[PDB]
RNA sequence: AAAUUU
RNA sequence: AAAUUU
RNA sequence: CAAAAUUU
RNA sequence: CAAAAUUU
């Protein structure tokens, strides 16, 4: 058919980036802007052998920890077995035949695989063998162990909690929001649920037993209308009795970076709820998160949920922290993201910083906090939108139940329930906000105690005791270590050596200006490199190494000498065709230069990454524009 | 990745339209809005067999005509052999190695292949065998014959022409344009050339010897800047001598619907020019075609290039035609599209209509007309954009050369040239405009002669002689038969039985309103159906698309043709109707929708074959759920 | 598709 | 991608 | 990957 | 399928 020459050129370029052999031929003589790198310490085969050795030792340790016996699940209420859902949508049951079914009973099987790399081979190629070996034997990305899973589940379900003193007024002070940014919940429900964002490959939960992508029509067309009709009729107890799997959850073992020494003691449990329930509550949660302010925007906010290190965020944290005041006389600067807190106070005019963490904070989350957070979010919406008060208040009751008393399967047909309402069931929508509020309520009380003159609470022993006795929260060991802050750090200097949100804060130099950037020691970047959170062709594996190397540089590895070198070596080792191939993005052929990453963390206007091959576009299109004037004199 | 549920539903729908087995399952109980159709006259096996039989006979006749010896090509100038282009673009020669090369010399091979069906099988399945057989044996889509190709080439190249008397003023009256709709040619050349439209699978010609899609970078990056530099240095003669293939064309046989009786005498020739030269001139031609007005827009216009039968166009022709005046005293209504012309005169106050066609009109196109059209177009641009006058005047000279004296290859290495400047080399950019203008100049002069009282020219013998002697144009036999017009036709009545642009005009009834629509007898529609101008899934989709297209062209206004096309659409499996296609096209042309298209109604989508298809493919139908309930 | 974080 | 036209 | 925040 | 016009 007839097409413009521009359109033909565009189509050709798209097709050309999908032809690897063509890309190889076109870029075979192209100039490459190579990243700064560190040299090879050993050959390909030596690196592969050292990797194979460490991988064999790790697989032995993981297999041994997975063989460890687990304690009984008698700490949980036993609710029996549930029949498989018989709801039919069109030609198929919502619960697929032959799946999650033992004699008409819903069943699950916990997977604890022995695991098993390209990244480890690259580390041995460019780094000291002893350091790489010690780093890779210390931490591994694994499904964990039955023993660690049950142990952590016991702690999360059996912790004695302290009911917080919380009002909507306190929550407005600690967690301010913009009411105009809240979505209109008085709108039609179908449109609202369609607006929620989700992980397409995540499990839709019972009764779908498939990805949210595959189960979306069964949710929207069949189950969600059923649920709505029972909500508006106050007949949800009938729905639960007739269809229990509609309100069933799955306790799952989290695949995570786990310390090899503690694999038998710690495997984190999470709960996978039904899609219909999650989607309804996500209308309220995703709207509220959009309206939520952060501490840098409001001095009263204890909220770091939403904070970005980029676009001046790192410097914003320092500006916010310096406005901290003398303990007992003026307010401290406290910001919380779940279990992670940044605390700033002044003693004799000198700024000090504490970066404490809590242990299994979800078990400590009391039911009063959960109900109050739900009331705060629901009330925020019904104030701005009063026409839909009753429906969303009923959704709030479903939210509290999913967060505290949802029945759940672990392995097999037995359904269990937490004996106590206290304890957040991690995985419910709002998990991070519930944890953030609990932390902020405790730290707000701690600051009130300092204004009352209890300055001994700045000290570790008293602080640990305060959070346990008054708030049921256990301070992680080593996390209460007050440190003098370098308030105006010179070039190449750290604010403190402590980490907030997993990263240290450092000042770097651009001309004579100071740019605040995230930083970590080399060992920390090396741990992340060797332990990919990977869920296949050689090409995709080569692209994955390039993408991971670029990601770690943008996260701050560009500010560590050895990490910048390793990631540069991986990027430079990537074939030209793999760098310039068509890829799924948010063609990504740029690289993170030191200057680009400095610009990202600065308040500079956004810019594209410098190109690895500056002539790639012209070479792939086989055409470079030459200006040809029609106004010449002939 | 993190995505909205709305976006996930949109992704799912697109993917499902590409899963034909899933489409089959989800549409297995769907209600189908079946098109009106005529019944099966015979079974699949019998229809396939009768098709095979007619096909065997037709192949034999085509092979016999293809075997006929051809006459000599000595009527043309012989320019020797041209060396293969040695220009290199990076790692590859612009002229590919191993292609179009005989001992270093540019070569081509004409293809005259025999043979060419699903459509004929459908016709035998739903129509009388005798009519279908007669129809299929009369016309075939073929590459033609060597004998017919050379005969037509001789006619096109050796015809005595008459130089028209033309001015920019006559051309402004007969072909008015909107100057502001002209593209700014004062702009940078690369941008202007990237703005042009082209057939991606058409030949880029010498020296690329590949599709325009494959040759586009070699043209833009290597040849176009070489050509530009020589244009501004007046050194094009040097470029031609060093690189002659840059200015070489290929004379090719046109694959077309041809009468089997005349295959040995008639195979149409066309010229395939270099992409670089074509693209440069296409800047001017495509811009001018955008600005051109039609007879319905300007009463002075004799131009039907740009006319649409749709959106009231058919009725616009009737309104325009009735404005005709008495022969001898007031202006007739004349519109021309290449060789095709619609003429309306009033004799004794009664509207009359002539629809004549010229024969091998391109040979009759004189050099003065070609030069004048080029000058008219170049001048239009340089008047609105004067800073670029010199460049486009040089491009104008290349345009006239391509239209008249381009060296060309036919078969093998011999390069040829038309001995006379006269004669249009069909295939040059502007071919249809050159033909339209020549026709219009001749008919403007015929009208001037009528106003002089030579009203005898309304008669066949007189008109034929006038066009041959005064304009070098040969009126096709039968095309001069004036006819009384039904100025306001009744429901189901033709304006005339004559064909303009291949179609009759007819009034149909919608409510009590009249809708003017195109029309043809069933035998014409069946000829088009059995002679298509061309995986089982692709073949089934093609039948559905061809049936829909013919209904939209007017087959819906013929009882038997509507029935046959409806039978083909109804026979198409649901998955093939609803599958993702290059333009989701799951609609069908109802009689009412086609009446709407030809009316001045606001555009609407075709009625769906499966109205619940979208909801079934998505497996979801929206149910309103109010959050403001108690 | 990828990085970090809880 | 498909229809008609020159 | 259960919910998520930030980023490319 | 050489240039094209109209249409889906």
């Amino acid at each position: 058919t007839r097409l413009s020459l521009e359109a033909m050129l565009a189509e050709r370029a798209m097709v050309a980036r999908q032809d690897l052999a063509g890309l190889k031929r076109k870029l075979a003589g192209a100039d490459r802007v190579l990243a700064p790198q560190s040299p090879e310490q050993c050959g390909r085969e030596s690196a592969q052998a050292q990797a194979r050795s460490v991988t064999s030792e790790l697989k032995s340790a993981v297999k041994e920890a997975q063989g460890l016996e687990h304690q009984t699940l008698d700490f949980l209420e036993q609710l029996g077995e549930y029949p498989v859902c018989g709801i039919l949508h069109g030609d198929h049951p919502v619960h697929p035949s032959g799946t999650h079914n033992n004699n008409g009973k819903v069943s699950v099987k916990r997977q604890f695989a022995a695991g098993v790399s390209d990244a480890l081979t690259c580390a041995f190629r460019f780094e000291d063998s002893d350091l790489v070996r010690e780093t890779a034997l210390k931490t591994t990305y694994t499904d964990g162990t039955w023993a660690g899973f049950v142990q952590r589940l016991k702690m999360q379900t059996t912790r004695k909690c302290v009911q917080e003193k919380v009002s909507r007024k306190l929550l407005k002070q600690l967690f301010p929001y913009d009411p105009q940014k809240l979505v209109d919940v008085s709108g039609e429900l179908s449109e609202l649920v369609l607006g929620i964002k989700t992980n397409a490959i995540a499990s839709a939960g019972p009764p779908y037993w498939r990805t949210k992508r595959d189960a979306l029509p069964d949710m929207l067309d069949c189950v969600l209308p059923l649920l709505y009709d029972h909500i508006v009729r106050k007949d949800l107890t009938t729905l639960r009795n007739k269809h229990p799997e509609l309100f069933l959850a799955e306790c799952k073992n989290k695949t995570d970076r786990y310390e090899v020494e503690s694999l038998g003691e710690k495997t984190r449990p999470y709960f996978s709820h039904p899609f219909h329930l999650s989607a309804l509550v996500s209308v309220l949660s995703q709207s509220f998160s959009g309206a939520l302010k952060i501490m840098t925007e409001d001095s009263t906010s204890f909220n770091a949920y939403g904070f970005s290190w980029t676009n001046g965020g790192a410097e914003d944290l320092a500006i916010w922290a310096r406005q901290a005041g003398e303990a007992g006389k003026k307010p401290p600067r406290i910001a919380c993201y779940g279990d992670d807190t940044d605390i700033y106070y002044r003693k004799d005019g000198k700024l000090y910083r504490i970066c404490p963490d809590f242990k299994q904070m979800d078990g400590s989350v009391d039911a009063t906090t959960i109900e109050a957070v739900v009331d705060y979010v629901v009330d925020a919406h019904v104030k701005q939108y009063p026409t839909a008060r009753q429906f969303w208040e009923e959704v709030g009751k479903l939210w509290v139940e999913m967060a505290t008393q949802s029945p759940f399967l672990i392995d097999g047909t037995k359904v269990y329930r937490k004996m106590q309402k206290d304890g957040l069931m991690t995985g419910v929508v709002g998990t991070t906000l519930f944890d953030t509020v609990k932390s902020a309520l405790a730290y707000n009380d701690w600051a009130d105690q300092l204004m009352f003159g209890s300055l001994n609470l700045l000290e570790e022993k008293y602080a640990i005791e305060f959070f346990k006795n008054k708030h049921g929260l256990v301070i992680k060991e080593g996390t209460w270590k007050p440190a003098l802050v370098n308030e105006d750090p010179g070039f190449g200097e750290l604010w403190t050596e402590q980490k907030f949100l997993g990263l240290q804060l450092k000042v770097v130099r651009r001309e004579n200006e100071k740019v605040y950037v995230p930083n970590l020691p080399f060992e920390d970047w090396l741990t992340m490199w060797v332990t990919p959170r990977s869920k296949e062709t050689e090409t995709m594996r080569e692209r994955t190494l390039f993408d991971r190397a670029r990601g770690l540089l943008v996260t701050g590895a560009v500010f560590d000498e050895r990490a910048r070198g390793l990631m540069g070596a991986v990027i430079n080792s990537t074939a030209p065709e793999v760098v310039c191939m068509r890829v799924q993005e948010g063609i990504s052929d740029g690289y993170p230069s030191y200057d680009w990453v400095v610009s990202l963390y600065s308040r500079d206007h956004p810019c594209d990454m410098p190109r690895v091959f500056p002539e790639a576009a012209t070479l792939i299109a086989s055409y470079r524009k030459q200006v040809m004037d029609t106004r010449v004199v002939i």
